[PDB]
């Protein structure tokens, strides 16, 4: 309960204050994050734990099914601030196998308001219908999870924010990853782009190397 | 740390667990709906998992700049609706933190670009409480605004059709407004906890009143 | 100038007050609109003029390139109010040939913020690349204008707002139209749907009857 | 009127023009950028073309419920940005109208569903001016709110990065706040016209002050 959490915070804080009174000293030392993590609200496994990144190195955004919608100002505001103000060098979009958002999109359950958000994933399911169709029933949702991350990476790269940052020569690299709850091992979908040209090439080869695998 | 470093940490981290504690992945595999929805800032100075001492999978999370719950932001509203109507979280926490770069930039409109539009929502608050903040010892305004902001977002959340509907349906959901600083990482309950429509209107005023009289 | 407009309003009002003092009396007579028109901000030719509809019969929404984005709360709020509150019986999405939004999307000119909005049209251009590709250069933009309207109609029909209204049995029909500035003659794209089932069928046959024509 | 009726009107209407006045389509064919951006309500009780007496193609238009210019609404902001930076409109008009169903529903929160979230933005205003409206003769509040709303949206527009940037670039753009009623269809300039950042802050207060002292 809320009481338990409050208790935890107290103890947790107390402990650190003693053992490592410097812990809060480091944090007090303004360290601009160098990475922007865009993941799902499910947050099955915190980004910090998966990567060993320490708090302060990560600027974070989370929504249902880790989407980067062309016109979602919430995510775009996070991206623009991180890129233009914090000047992060890396942006990572991470999905996860078994994601409830991804599943709900396909198993179209009348969940309410949230379904509108999920229609963006449904567009993807239909876009890659042949590929998804030509494969085992049990492999489709996971493949869709990967297709989603790749499509969002593509959207991120085409945002005016990224196009303008690359055009002016700023150094920003975007990545697309995914992981399962059975080992928490990150899988690089290999759609890493450092400019507008590689974005296209990596998108193309990524989608095609799935049809081959 | 370059990308390859992060991937290296994960590989090793996962290997040790797989061996050392396979139980970790079993707990995770066990589909247990989150009970809390955390709405924090993208700055994420101290991860909510650390702060609350919760295990992964116990929290449904949403993060945006300066932790806002804008009346018409479908991103945050969709997270909320899914959590409440689908995952049925019992608690929703909006947590801010003193020193937030968003809150600061909002009052110092540094011409940061696109992000400024999002921050005008904090500026509205800065002006709304101009007297309370004007009678403030300057160097204590940004921290106050930080708390004022959290309270306003809690207010907006309680007023969302999502929340009004849930409460009317008689569903058990409590919303909280917290804050903490990076000197102790200690959470301060802003005393704006609401469990229904009535409590919402009251606790809200009796949350702002505190500061304007203390 | 602003002065001219103000002058016009005065005269226009004065005139009517005399000739037809009842004009404002009818308006004063609360007449819930029966149609919702969703068109482009260009508004080359006002909806009222194209259809002969009189003010008050039309509830209206306008954005660049007449889009109905899965997650655009502005348009969705107009739709939900019109459907659930005003109970309009008809919703019409109307595009127009030569639309600057449609052209800008393809001729990808770095126009600023607006380009993010237009990425939704670009998705369509690429979705129907084969069809568009297998046709005259001069016919592509106009065809894209039509494809856009059909895709937005499809989006509208899949919104939770429409799905829930149809499921509960409310009578709502959605249409997709377009017109050119050379004759202002409305062309029915024929994707009219009265329920969730006809929506799918009309979408399918509409897209396919274009490839044939 | 059923759909087929509307299509019939168009067919006939177009035929007569094609014959009677072919010049109409020539004027239209002549690409002449709009000079005004009109932001009105979806109610559209009286089309702006009628109100201003403008020809088609002279106005770039945007309509939403209760004519709002929300800080973070990308729909309206994209229309604005395109009009200002691309079409280079010289004037932007935000026009409200007394009796607006959105303004009314906002203060009477009838549990209309999704639309209520959008209307919370008007409610914020209703509360913001609680005294001015509290010292109002009740039956005159909704019309006041209507005007207050327009002024607030004009304020939000002037503060958008889009507008701030344009003005800083030294681009000539003027924003206006109007309103009218369906008894005379006469436009009332709410006196909140702004041509730059300075004028914006001033005219804004000197627009609200009028009402709170008159
Ligand atoms: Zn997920
Ligand atoms: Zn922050
Ligand atoms: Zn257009
Ligand atoms: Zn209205």
């Amino acid at each position: 309960d809320i009481d338990t959490l409050i208790s935890n915070n107290a103890l947790w804080s107390k402990m650190l204050v003693e053992e490592d009174p410097g812990f809060f000293e480091k944090l007090a030392q303004a360290q601009k994050p160098r990475f922007l993590w865009i993941g799902c609200s499910d947050s099955r496994v915190p980004a910090e734990r998966l990567t060993g990144l320490e708090p302060g190195e990560l600027f974070v955004h989370r929504n249902v099914a880790n989407l980067v919608i062309h016109t979602d100002l919430n995510c775009l505001s996070v991206v623009q601030y991180a890129v233009d103000v914090l000047e992060v060098e890396h942006i990572i979009i991470c999905g996860h196998y078994g994601c409830g958002g991804v599943q709900a999109a396909v198993e179209n359950p009348e969940l309410g308001l949230i379904n509108n958000w999920l229609l963006h994933i449904r567009d993807i399911w239909f876009k890659h219908s042949s590929l998804l169709g030509e494969m085992p029933q049990e492999r489709r949702l996971d493949t869709l999870c990967e297709l989603n991350v790749m499509e969002q990476v593509y959207n991120l790269g085409h945002s005016t924010i990224m196009q303008s940052a690359w055009k002016r020569g700023q150094k920003v690299t975007i990545h697309g990853w995914a992981y399962g709850i059975h080992d928490g091992l990150l899988r690089d979908l290999d759609v890493t782009a450092t400019n507008r040209e590689t974005l296209e090439q990596r998108y193309r080869h990524g989608i095609s190397n799935l049809k081959l695998k």
